[PDB]
């Protein structure tokens, strides 16, 4: 016995389970991880037209300012907005939202000190930088309905292949030299060849049998 | 015989084949389904940033309020906000959106004719109409997706059962009696002649029956 079946199939059988149970449950992670995804783009957006509704407040000298350059503080540090700061986010949103958040420190000083000029002189880009942190959420959003795919296709293919091979190599070095263990076998029940030769728990099954057969028919 | 070890080592490979392309199917029909919630709600978000902005030109006196007048118009009515008016989507958010609709007729009719007051007294009402609309998108994507999680991984771990069963029933109908098989012969081998588990319905009970005969008949003789 130099290669049983034993540890062939169960290695094989390990193997395969192995990336079902990964390559199926990384995809069911970054669904579960994409439940989060449409309200944080809610909240990154709604940043966008607080900024405009601050120069608005700001033009019409509304007594509402003070309160929303609160709320935008707030919005900003959401806990959604907050928890990107994850290894597994990639950098470029983490980088956009420091940025956005010292831009947020000068616009905020300059609203308090109402000044309006700067603010029409600054207000497109700086919208414009949080309308690209908003794409980048997007983006990543997309990105990982896409992974799921990749990773539950890939590893679909993957696992039909390893499955592919071992279905061929069960059929050759098990279920064939089975079949001839059965004809011989009802052939000998009636009265007296098979593959002794295979390294594995039946070539043993098919030596003693050829052995105790053989003795039989010069009995 | 009943069940060929080879059928009960093909269906534990079913399952899993099985697994990957159901887990491909749904993967591929949440990407048809849903790969654009996130540009809806980007989208319909955006339209809050817009009113606001239309404002804001409108008080500077902006040339840019014609402009942007029409990015609005071009924004509410993008193919992925019009794709929504559909059966599967739910009414609330196909509501909320012709509610948009009649709303933006007026504000941009009140900003045409310059109508700074009565922009004043109602883009906080006019906003919260179009946030409501984003909320609604924002609902509608999260139940779908929780939908699939559940649905995911229920199909998972149901079929993950029956594999762990079908990968016990081969430790007890195959993997086990063949080490009783490979005892047995072992010890025929030096001419050592209990019997062996018939009771199998696949090759290896057959097997066992032709062995245990041939090896009681030789013990008699010999």
């Amino acid at each position: 016995v130099k290669r049983p079946v034993s540890a062939s199939l169960a290695r094989a059988f390990f193997y395969i389970v192995l990336l079902s149970i990964l390559s199926t449950g990384i995809a069911l992670l970054t669904l579960a991880s994409s439940l989060r995804d449409a309200e944080a783009i809610n909240i990154a957006g709604s940043l966008r037209m607080q900024s405009y509704r601050l120069g608005y407040d700001l033009q019409s000298g509304s007594p509402q300012l003070n309160a929303h350059r609160q709320l935008f503080q707030q919005a900003l540090h959401s806990p959604v907005l907050t928890n990107l700061n994850v290894w597994y986010v990639p950098e470029a949103v983490k980088t956009r939202y420091a940025h956005l958040n010292a831009n947020w420190l000068e616009m905020n000083n300059r609203l308090s000190k109402g000044d309006l000029p700067w603010y029409q002189a600054n207000i497109n880009n700086y919208v414009n930088q949080i309308d690209l942190f908003v794409l980048a959420l997007q983006h990543y959003a997309e990105r990982k309905m896409l992974l799921v795919v990749a990773i539950s296709l890939a590893g679909g293919i993957g696992i039909f292949t390893l499955v592919f091979f071992t279905l061929r190599r069960i059929r050759h070095q098990v279920v064939a030299p089975l079949n001839q263990l059965v004809t011989a076998s009802q052939r000998i029940e009636h009265g007296f060849p098979l593959d002794t030769n295979l390294p594995n728990e039946l070539g043993l099954l098919a030596k003693t049998f050829n052995q105790m057969s053989s003795e039989l028919h010069k009995l």
